[PDB]
């Protein structure tokens, strides 16, 4: 064989680093070890981030066919069971108005939920029609690096064969048990995530739309809490709770339980388990080797960050492999992947884990031990309808309780959305790190300085409405500006056939291909009219001019060349 | 010949007073000088306290139907024409994420575009239907007030008779011009336009879809014209700021900028205002309503809104006196209440006008361009030079500075804050408005404030803590904690003879504070209590069910109702 | 390698084979020799019957998903060009509410429009997930037949290496140049399909919902004729006229001229060409061979029933070779394929043929050549304007033209539906053939004699509606009695447990499971309410008994064993 990357897996980080390559005309081969896509639905929360990268690749659409849509969403109950008492909700998934508002500004796309089940194959089928190789039943084996590319082994899994393919890179996208990452001997941190622990799913299929339409959640938890989630509204669901695990024809019985009710027909579908080391990696990139996913970093599903921020290490790197192959780039181009998504690994491992200890607090509130009876949890629905103001404090604790799980349940705005970019990649502009004005976890602070992701706004093109970020991506660079910043076409078209980058220039105005129509780009750039923003084919924003002086203009090329390793 | 209210007009104001009068079982007669309902469309917002109001006398489904709702209103468009170059738009009737989330935190309800042609006749029925005797060719010609009631004398457009009618009370709601308030001797205070000049509107039909369906607007402003929508895309209005032949389908042309849809002109008409206000909507047996109190601009619509929101205070006062229920004190409040609104969106409708002008002078224009100075400010417009930026950043300036009269007036719609004798103090000082009062609504439980909506649940049922309330009966709102209240208020419902609902919400109660944001609003401990008003209004507010805490219910009750 | 069923070709009669058998428990290995599902949208007609397999494997409502709906399918323009004047209209797919009716009364489901591109990962993806081996970039090159099973040789495009594959059955779903075919020499008839003629399409991108929105259709035919088809409303499509062919950037101008305006900015996608050789296959078996799909029938596009009867292909032989497979059914089981998929290839080929000759009669009728100048059609337009008595006739003329072209456009619901089946197969029940009643190409004749498909009408289950066709397939025979013909419960119980055979009876009547709520099922049936109908896993009626006599029930066993070959 022979291919310019390898690439070790085909869940979401495979699947997207395939499709983004093919786009760019990049020679892939994908690999899986398994038959199939995932037969679990497991990951199921799509953030605005990973519905941007769809929309940027044209993919959006279809996402949002096969995706509940968050109206379906927000209504978190926690109750007994499915038929009993509610304890109380809260507004999940930014569904409280002014969640809503924050999260509406912060992004042209919103929060849906698809499964894995059925995002992987729409993307690994487009990586294929894309023009990537993609070769399931290929149990990688392991690798030898040299100078000028790898070789690692394959095994093929239909026809017993062995073989070797030379490439370039590899990208190891192989999940939680990296032999991708071992190999290539990545440092891993932060396991003492306590205890490793473990779940237990239990798919079925029930009819519950007359439990569930009332109320439409995402997920309705049973307080040992078990989680009972929508795979498909109101007929498909999934039964978790906190544990190798086997059970038979009595999980029936458990979720007859979690119903509350024997009466809807049910039926059990695949039982599995999950385990996790939570760990990330320090570095993901060692030579020529890079890791991405589950990979590099391994979570709690708590703010369901993990498949997201899967892609998201995808799309970082895609471009950058492709412009370096083309010899646009030098190799050093690819240092920046580290230095970018490294951090973003540790903080949401470490984010993911902290969720969990918000759980506790409800049971305290209740004054319930860590597993409480059937006579235990009975006798705190009755001190929690007490009329006394004793009776007060304790609905009020519970009720603080609960509003406190929601960083792990859509209140992360933050976490999701505020990456902060320092590397060769990135071209600093001279001002100071502004700060987050308010909680950089909660809720999400717009930025044009270089480092941040371009904010979007609403422009329109013929008299329709656009975003911002409409404009860029695709695999090349971006410069936004106005028409005081007319100079900014010249110097681009400069920079870009003498360095030979493609860079698009948009000059928003009246008049223009884009128009400012409603004045929100001028509030949102932090510049002048005649300033410029220069936008990354991954939406980040490389380098920032605030006005178009010969000293501004002058210092484009300067940025590129520097962005380039040139 | 005899009822116990006599409503002079059937416009807004009359019509609901006249179905909330009916609803609360009093005899009313209702009279109208014309033939219909008004037969323009006029006013067309409907503000999210008329959309309270209809829901609680169980109308709101009905006007949504017949409303455009509010997701067709936000996109308003400055341009030079209808197909020519906007020169921006502005996110009206709160269509700007932002203001949308403080629009849906502040009701149940939301910003409907609802004609008054449309508005009327729904409203009318209903009064109808409800008790009320409605009765339109029928012209109030004056009055004689003596100590037991009043005696107007009608005049009937139909048979050319004159008679009598005898009536204990007389609402004046006969518009602009009331007689009611000349007879009764309201003093006005001016004294804002220069000098008291109106507008000229033109009905017309036009298939205009293809120009306003990618931009959904409730109005397109052109440089000033403005094309605002009647039924979308079809059915228009073009207005302006006399005489005007049918062949001014030249001027409707030109502010579409364009020919080729096929246009037919309907009525032309003219609408000319005084902008004044009454000091006093009150005189003895007479109680003045509508724009015979506030006579007013356009910007912000407030002025059927306002309209509607008078007649939802006087009813259940009139109904609780002329039952016996209420001493006829409580009728004071209606002035107290109502005449410091009135004022209030007079000065805020004429404030306003004055967003225009900045938006020529960012232009650079006269007051009034000619010819060819108007196509000259757009080339300056898309000057690439550093000067014309700073004329882009003045003319979106100047635009957003429009929005107080488009939708941002949230605070002016709801921040009602009433002080009287049918408002009993609780002690604390007067929270502040921590944010501009005119642009945002604030929230308060304190005695005087409309009651805050949160969303509380029925049946695992999103039901408002709005419906819990009204109905034309006092309703207590409270906690389990507040058990006692309930007790208090069936002692004090019985002694004073009046009907007091009281809720106790909580887990396992029939209301659910099922997202905790009652507890949040609320404001007072679980055990405290509020009271409110048929209109939807707190007039007591208690911390806790201590035992001094429960006694004072009934004073406040007595004291209420002047007792 | 090993495997029990080979299934060469991976399109939508190969895709859906693999995820039949892999649903049944059969192990299969799909292969395909290229890189992805198509790159062409190419077949987008999706028939009921089609959709009612979609229904049957729990795949319906996905497809259903990402399909147009009817009710953006059924204006058909004649024009002379987008933008220009219409000549007329015909509703076409069923749009006419007469044809709409027969339509919905026919099926539980309806036409959709839903292209290839979309359609065959989505079931490819499905075939793997449900079990099924699936491994692209494998080239078939031939196969030897011994007694036992098949070896056929694989060349894997990836590693350069080629192998074996031992199996029982080949599928040869290899297309319309079946190497599978021809190695096991399949007879092929009615090759005099008018000189051998191709088609040239042409994929683009451009907004012209400003021309489409009005008039919702599926396709829009200029006037040499040269079709607007909507891959996605409205922003996405395809130009096609009847022609190896090359066109450069100046197929951007024909587009322009098709869309009769050159102001929408279009965006010229990909450029491929189609050839066909109109050819049956007069057996689609030979020894352990089995072709499907284009394989055994080429031909022209008209009626859109490649693909659907493709896929029906598939839904005839899967649970057959499962029967077979398992040691249920004797390998005589396997004759009725060719008995029965054979009739369908030639009718079709057929009749996709004898539609391409409505169309010069819309020339004649405007008084044109088969080629005409553009001065010549401007002629035919104002002739038809003509404010005479051969004006008239003239305008009648084209109007009747054009009416006459709807058999190939949705017209031809008879020839959708009405399969009529003789074979081992199919137990005769004794009565002769009824007939059809109305012209059999236009118009579906529902029918419950052995032979035929089980009719749709909805019954109820809790109150709520659910079709005939819901109670039966699942790889298992069903059979459906009323409450008079309770004995045929222990019938069908006896003959189950002795031939080792899953065979679901279904009582419909008032206090049972299904119930016919609204009596269609005492009219449709043709029989009491003590007859039975057998159902086939494919939906076809093998059974019918009048009573529940002691004879009626007596033959059950007799036709079970006599189906199956025992
Ligand atoms: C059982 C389970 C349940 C989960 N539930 C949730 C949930 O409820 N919520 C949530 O937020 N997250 C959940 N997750 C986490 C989740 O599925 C992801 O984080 C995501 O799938 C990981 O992305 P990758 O693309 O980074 O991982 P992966 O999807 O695991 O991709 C790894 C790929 O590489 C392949 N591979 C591995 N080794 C080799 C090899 N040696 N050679 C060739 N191929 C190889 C694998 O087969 C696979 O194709 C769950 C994970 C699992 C396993
Ligand atoms: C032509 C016109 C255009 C308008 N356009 C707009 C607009 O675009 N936007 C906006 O916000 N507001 C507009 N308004 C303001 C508006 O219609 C209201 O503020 C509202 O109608 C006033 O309510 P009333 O119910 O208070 O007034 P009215 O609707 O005028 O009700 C008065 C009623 O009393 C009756 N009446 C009067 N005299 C007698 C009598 N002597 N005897 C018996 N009956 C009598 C009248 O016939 C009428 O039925 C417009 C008003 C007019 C006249
Ligand atoms: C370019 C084109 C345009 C078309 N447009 C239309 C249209 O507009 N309307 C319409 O109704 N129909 C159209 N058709 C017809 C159509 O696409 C089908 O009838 C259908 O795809 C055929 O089903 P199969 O599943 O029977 O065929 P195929 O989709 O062709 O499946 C054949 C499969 O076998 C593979 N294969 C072939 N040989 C080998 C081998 N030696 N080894 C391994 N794998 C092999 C192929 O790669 C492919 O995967 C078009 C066809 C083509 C080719």
């Amino acid at each position: 064989a022979e291919t310019d990357v390898l690439i070790v897996g085909a869940g979401p980080a495979g699947a997207m680093s395939a499709t983004l390559l093919a786009s760019l005309g990049i020679r892939s081969l994908m690999i899986n070890r398994w038959r199939s896509t995932s037969p679990g639905p497991r990951s199921h929360i799509i953030n605005q981030r990973t519905m941007e990268i769809l929309r940027d690749i044209g993919l959006e659409e279809s996402a949002k066919s096969l995706a509940v849509p968050k109206e379906y969403m927000g209504e978190h109950v926690y109750a007994t069971s499915l038929a009993g008492e509610e304890f109380g909700r809260i507004p999940a998934w930014a569904s409280h108005p002014q969640a809503h508002a924050e999260h509406e500004l912060a992004s042209p796309s919103r929060y849906c939920d698809l499964p894995q089940l059925y995002f992987e194959p729409m993307v690994v089928s487009e990586a294929a029609l894309r023009g990537a190789d993609v070769r399931f039943l290929t149990e990688y084996l392991g690798h030898v690096e040299d100078q000028d590319g790898v070789t690692a082994r394959l095994l093929d899994h239909v026809s017993g064969a062995e073989y070797e393919v030379r490439a370039k890179y590899i990208i190891g996208a192989d999940g939680a048990h990296s032999l991708v990452a071992q190999n290539a001997g990545l440092p891993f941190e932060g396991q003492m995530g306590i205890g490793d622990s473990g779940s237990i799913n239990i798919e079925f299929s029930a009819d519950l739309s007359s439990l569930c339409e009332h109320r439409k959640g995402d997920m309705y938890w049973m307080f040992g809490v078990a989680a009972l989630r929508m795979i498909r509204p109101w007929n498909k669901w999934i039964c978790v709770w906190g544990y190798p695990e086997i059970t038979k024809e009595e999980a029936k019985k458990i979720i007859h339980e979690i119903i509350g009710t024997d009466e809807i027909p049910v039926e059990v579908g695949p039982i599995s388990t999950w385990t996790i080391n939570q760990q990330y990696a320090v570095r993901n990139t060692s030579g020529r080797v890079f890791c991405m996913g589950d990979a590099v970093h391994r979570h709690t599903p708590m703010g369901g960050l993990g498949l997201n921020t899967s892609v998201q290490d995808a799309y970082n790197l895609a471009w950058k492999l492709a412009l370096v192959l083309k010899g646009t780039a030098a190799p050093t181009l690819l240092d920046s992947y580290d230095a970018e998504r490294s951090p973003v690994a540790k903080q949401i491992v470490e984010r993911a884990f902290k969720s969990l200890s918000t759980f506790p607090p409800v049971f305290e509130a209740l004054s319930l031990p860590p597993a409480p009876t059937e006579s235990e949890m009975a006798e705190a629905l009755v001190r929690l309808k007490d009329a006394s103001e004793e009776g007060a404090k304790r609905r009020a604790a519970l009720r603080k309780a609960m509003d406190a799980t929601i960083i792990g349940l859509g209140g992360g705005h933050g976490v999701e959305l505020n990456q902060r970019y320092v590397s060769r990649a990135v071209f600093p502009d001279g001002t100071p790190d502004p700060g987050f004005v308010r909680d950089q976890e909660f809720f999400y602070q717009a930025s044009t300085r270089p480092g941040a992701h371009l904010p979007h706004v609403w422009l329109t093109e013929n008299q329709r409405r656009i975003s911002t970020l409409d404009l860029c991506g695709k695999g090349r660079f971006t410069l936004l500006t106005g028409l005081s910043g007319a100079a900014w076409k010249h110097e681009a078209e400069q920079v870009s056939q003498s360095l030979g980058i493609e860079l698009k220039v948009c000059v928003i105005g009246p008049g223009q291909e884009f128009v400012d129509t409603y004045g929100e780009y001028a509030k949102i750039s932090e510049i002048g009219e005649s300033g410029a923003l220069l936008v990354r084919p991954d939406m980040f924003i490389a380098f920032r001019a605030k006005d178009a002086s010969r000293e501004g203009l002058e210092q484009l090329n300067v940025a590129v060349k520097s962005i380039l390793g040139r």
